[PDB]
């Protein structure tokens, strides 16, 4: 499993992509499994907002959040992926 956030740095909308790494080719697949997951937006060791979706591609609204250092965390089937995200 892989997490990609675009663009970098974050504007009002961050596109999150959760692709499956194909076990044969090693290429990134946009899977039709569409399993539910949770996206958490963290800053200063506080979970500020969360979103729940089945879409591997999701636009995160960062509206209302000030400029600074954030962490985006995906919780999917027990597995977590966390990435530093700078909001300008
Ligand atoms: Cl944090």
């Amino acid at each position: 499993g892989s997490l990609t956030l675009s663009p970098n740095p974050a504007t009002d909308v961050v596109t999150l992509q959760l692709t499956e790494t194909d076990e044969v080719s090693g290429l990134s697949v946009l899977s039709t499994e569409r399993s539910a997951y949770e996206i958490q937006i963290w800053s200063g060791m506080r979970m500020l907002r969360s979103f729940r979706t089945n879409e591997p591609t999701f636009q995160i609204p960062m509206a209302g959040l000030p400029a600074g250092l954030y962490f985006v965390r995906v919780v999917k089937n027990g597995q977590t992926y966390t990435q530093k995200l700078i909001k300008k």
